[PDB]
């Protein structure tokens, strides 16, 4: 199209990805790539004609949920410090009741921290908290071959990402 | 490479995008796609070889500096919360004395509020702030089609940022 060639679509839930897709395809959106922590919505992604994918290897997927959107922003900012002084990049959007956070660029001890913490913002503020994505970079790996298996044509990952699983390998 | 076929580099500085390309190609980084508010960061990832670019058409990046990180933290917290408020994406990182927050999926006049938000918390909190892209959807259409003349093989957009544009060009 004029704007560009690829839609980038960011799911950390199955419906919510095709849901969007549609929406995108309805204004006239050709090609599309999932952005997910979620190995299964990518593989989705594929099942449904995808071919381009971009992955969270080594960070993971954090939605606190709530009525209270300032209770959410509270649970968030400390996230964002927090990840923010480890050397993450975190990414938030509003999804309804949801408050998403993206977190990639920091060693999966720390990934673990955050999680934990995460946990404990959720109980302190009186919201939910949910964990999409998260693992190890033999798990990483895995799953990398098995988008190939499945027919992912260009896996991109975030330089941030990929150096934080690169260290992880030469452990 | 066993982990993808693509790097994502953020940039909001030509020489810095330059750096990041160099370190990833030591350690057997291959295709590299870069990601930038800047069209002449854009230009010259093309001009030294790559050919994938990821663009920010209605967003932009806001750049708080300043030796105190809580300072910055204080003025970039007041953004995320009015970014996130009005719908926007926000993707947040350090870097030195850098807080890098790059904002999609928000209309032209709600984006020029927050820049000019940008400024009044920078003088707040006694800090400086940088503004990188910015632009109105004609002049996103033209330096895309600049980008192709220039040898771009894909270019990516941000859903938000593309139903944003598309919304500006109905209008």
């Amino acid at each position: 199209g004029a704007m560009g060639d690829i839609l980038i679509v960011w799911a950390k839930d199955v419906d919510e990805m095709l849901k969007q897709v549609e929406i995108l395809r309805r204004l006239g959106a050709k090609q599309i790539a999932v952005e997910s922590s979620d190995w299964r919505i990518l593989q989705e992604a594929l099942k449904k004609g995808g071919d381009i994918l971009i992955v969270n290897g080594g960070g993971m997927t954090i939605t606190f949920r709530g009525d209270d959107l300032e209770a959410l922003l509270k649970a968030a900012i400390e996230m964002i410090k927090q990840a923010l002084k480890f050397g993450a990049t975190i990414t938030l959007s509003l999804d309804g009741n949801d408050l998403n956070i993206n977190i990639t660029g920091v060693p999966e001890q720390v990934r673990k921290e955050l999680a934990k913490e995460a946990e404990r913002l959720a109980k302190e503020f009186g919201i939910t908290v949910t964990r999409t994505g998260g693992g190890d970079v033999d798990e990483m790996l895995k799953q990398v071959e098995i988008l190939r298996r499945l027919g992912a044509k260009q896996i991109a990952v975030h330089s941030d990402d990929w150096r934080i699983l690169q260290e992880a390998l030469k452990k």
